[PDB]
């Protein structure tokens, strides 16, 4: 027993090394409270979905139609959440994840119990490298050497892009996992020859190289392509995935609360992935601590073979929480006591919010 | 909040019909909370690959040493370790996994259905069997029923008059119930392209396993060409079946059931898979016990099925060996909301039953 | 004549201990037959363990035989599958029960009762499984002073395939390599590391990836440079038209417990020479009883890639009168009345679980 | 024991003539055994005429056969497709022989040497194709005095239904009423007919189109509201796994003749149970000993639609000594040595053509 009394939700625009968050705190008829985060990057540049546009669904739409209603039937709230508002699945995320919080807090359990349980309590954390150099890059690389390494492409010709990665392969390659990231922007054309080419050079994983609009592409380069492929803006929630699998892609899946609509609702597309022999990779659209922890519970239950990139607290110089969660050797750990194990610095919170 | 697995007993149990055979687990933690389990199978080894006797050896042999010491709260480690050191053997494994949820639950003072997410209804719908062999007497007892929702057995007769069986039962038992059959792997593809067009031209609802899981082609073919809804059961047990059945273009539903796919929370992962391929959901039963059968309940609350549930295996038996049964009535039955799976053994019945 | 008593036992024998459940049927003319139903690792390579296995023979099989014609094979084949859903191991041991005695009571080698041996003399690899390359590698210059079966997937992919990169450059001259992942890899390691197989010159992969994912291994099959051997994904002549409809190209490793028995198993085979696939003669590390009789009927087939049945040779004792001769990568099929090996009863006694 | 010698007679038998082509296998015990290939209208329904039959008998499978072990029936069967391709219907009269000699031998009916009976007696129905409707209904009703098969494609369409459609009016109540159009319709014609005979209650359509056309025959077995029967689109296990993986649903006719004897039919058989195609036992209109057989082997299978074995009943004589028993819409399997048949050699030099 207990209901949702109260949703409240702040656009928050910290420093980075702007970004913009979504946060959102939600309060139980019996005085327990639990916070969420649905944080995107670029405005309306890589997703369709907005800060303000975000905050919009939670205050008009997501709030008076949760207010009231019980709030530890997760099953239940989440039909009615999708059986009355489409798609919105940032809002959604962050609303599932306050939901969480609270029902963790409420049990003394932390949101990974209340999964059914942690594999694991430390994560292994990947680093981007887009400096902009490629000298810095193998630079910055070298020095976290003293496992695993993402790289951003796709913005300058193939050659100079092949030329970069190259280089960094020669130099990182031999003792740590090498992956691209070209996030949708090469054609057809362009993705078959730089796949090739990135294989052959020993590329581990090459992320998202065609566009979400061509899957039809994904798949044949998944099965000529001799590396390994991961899907990110193909797919988010679980009918995508079934239905990425169903065609005949073969791979891995980037997982992210933000696609799916939350912590629970992203263990759907997981579990669909793994019933059709797809590898999982722990996802992140830059989120802070909230809504990294959010995403590490869900990811501690999970194999995840590829690991996870769960970096963006250490993109930001000050953050919303009062304890940021300790990033140690390649790895994050997680917190295990109730809830998400972090908690709202309100002074931080209200110097920050935008208006 | 937190303990290991302690100690994990089984018994087999020969229950009165109106003898059933059930194999039932206790598991104790290290702080006291001790968790139930049933694992039950129709037939010895006429129906499935697992029988009483080697469930029951399943869990003492092997599922016992695995998980004494263990923590007992984290269901998923758990389940990582039994399917990383245990090929198959999911009726052992779900009785298990509901053992280890029971417990968890009482631990956290919440029903099972809680632990799954959360119950969308708590009075789930139960239709009845008619499988007599008699036509005059299935209508009789549907008869009484009418006084919604029936499944008639076939399969075990020649087509034309298994058909007849059950034209004679639609007509009757006509407008105000739903008719669905299952034929349980009986037929062969021709028998089953000509049984099926049949059933759909008379009205039938839904055909359940007309042909061999052996022929997985052949059901999706009917599934494609028969005008008809059709039932998935032994070709589907687990959510690695249910995405291949869908991917080679299955439409119908997946009978979901606990035993078939290692527990109440194993099952989901089915569930979830059939969902995201539009596949319809059905709540399935191997005639378990009260026990058993509470365990799948829990596990159906928490999601949408169209096609209802067959979880009357409690109302087949003289007696049981809980200390309260479940409560059916109007076609339906009432999901326990207390800690844990809401049913109670009692130990008296229990010893009395126990074959040995 | 009818199967009058039906009998069997847990025994666990020391390696240089594997568990056999073994089976003897006694027929109402006198002739009893013994039969054979061995795993590994209890439950942790298949479904049906010992215990099982026995319990299957005990409480459903043998009430469902007792006084059945023992000597029609197909009649009771019928009946068990009929009324005994899966446990192949156990219906397996019972087949070879009802071959043994029937070929006794005929006076004639259970392959002659499968339609009459091709060769008499069978090809026998070894497996290399020490989990040191070295020790290997050394192992296997010691035979040939010529096929050997490497088993990886327990480690890094990294690890394995330099593993087996040392062992094909060493025995690769003159030695057949194979290797077996059993199920370990995932599909995107199952690429790269069968791509990797394939450019050492390794001959044949088997089951690189999960049976849970036999679309990964039709496309495999299809992408991959070399030769793939279907194990686990393929255990009946059911599994084995799936996989070749599918698309499946290369061989299955039959194997009688997977099948149900020396005569089941032949049908597996026939449908895979339909279907262009071609035969490996599989073992389940069965000891002299279940090792002969996989034998019998592997010699009634082409088997272009050769057998596995070195099971006996892993035993330090066996529960059998007088052991099969191995010699020179080879084993000698006898050819008297029967499987043509006897049970040998004070150790069958002595090394009884119970 | 060896193959000693191998005898064969062309043989022309009075109808209610029929050219068999006889064959008498003595080895080297002094045991013999006795076989038939036979077919219909010469070159007009199979690729094999009696002439050809008697020739590679003759001149290749003897010279190939004398003086091997005449017990190994794999290796003679490997000796003999490994030399000579084809001519199935020759090689089906050796096999037969083979195995009513090795039946002798070991005291045994050819179907215990196939693996046992599931039953002695089967079902046989009666071929309607005396080309008038009439005269079809007056067969039909003095049988019935339980399954018919109606022989049609050789008129227009409309005649040909209106025709089936006055046979099921007349004795659809009382039997199973099967058609068999011969390879006769082209697609079109297909469509149309098949579609009419399912709706008139057909049970099952035998080849209904050319075997030019698998694809058609799918495309039909997958669209028509009744049971399909593959005849000539299915000789070898090859073809039947061919068929089955493109899609096929239905029921294959088998035939030791398209095969190659009562043993090699079996890998057909069970190709077909893999696949869940259905079984029938089909005939090329032998007389006793192609017949009887047939029988050994369908004994041995669970037959679907029954089979199609009334050849001697078509026949004012034959060569054998004592003829099949036929009653009650079916045949006695005989279970004594081999065969159960003998030959007659009054009648088979009596009858020999030249
Ligand atoms: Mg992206
Ligand atoms: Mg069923
Ligand atoms: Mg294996
Ligand atoms: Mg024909």
């Amino acid at each position: 027993t207990a209901t949702v009394e109260q949703i409240e939700s702040w656009i928050v625009d910290v420093p980075t090394i702007c970004q913009s968050l979504v946060i959102v705190r939600l309060t139980r008829s019996d005085g327990i409270c639990g916070i969420g985060e649905a944080t995107t990057i670029g405005g309306l540049s890589y997703g369709v979905e907005s800060p303000e546009a975000i905050s919009s669904a939670i205050t008009h739409y997501l709030t008076p139609l949760l207010k009231g209603q019980p709030a530890d039937n997760l099953n239940a709230l989440t039909a009615r959440m999708n059986g009355a508002i489409k798609g919105n699945t940032f809002a959604k995320s962050a609303i599932e994840t306050a939901l969480l919080d609270a029902q963790g807090k409420a049990l003394g359990l932390p949101v990974s119990a209340l999964l059914g349980g942690a594999l694991q309590t430390a994560l292994p954390v990947l680093w981007t490298l887009a400096s902009g150099d490629t000298a810095k890059d193998i630079a910055e690389g070298e020095k976290l050497l003293a496992r695993a390494f993402k790289l951003k492409i796709g913005a300058r010709e193939l050659a100079t892009d092949l030329r970069h990665t190259r280089a960094i392969v020669e130099a990182l390659g031999d003792r740590a996992s090498i992956r691209v990231d070209v996030n949708q922007a090469w054609d057809a054309a362009t993705g078959a020859k730089g796949c090739r080419e990135l294989a052959a050079m020993g590329v581990d994983l090459i992320e998202q190289p065609v566009s979400a609009h061509d899957n039809a592409a994904l798949v044949r380069l998944s099965q000529q392509i001799e590396t390994a492929i991961l899907a990110d803006e193909a797919v988010a929630t679980a009918y995508d995935g079934y239905q990425l699998a169903q065609q005949g892609f073969t791979g891995a899946y980037a997982l992210k609360i933000a696609k799916a609509g939350g912590p629970n609702s992203v263990l759907a597309l997981a579990r669909v992935a793994q019933a059709a022999g797809i590898g999982l990779y722990g996802g992140t659209m830059l989120e802070g601590t909230v809504g990294t922890v959010a995403s590490l519970h869900a990811w501690s239950t999970l194999p995840l073979q590829w690991g996870t990139e769960m970096f963006g607290p250490l993109l930001l110089k000050d953050d919303i929480v009062s304890v940021p969660l300790t990033f140690a050797d390649g790895q994050v750990a997680l917190p295990q006591t109730p809830g998400l194990g972090v908690e709202l610095d309100e002074d931080k919170l209200h110097f920050y919010t935008r208006q």
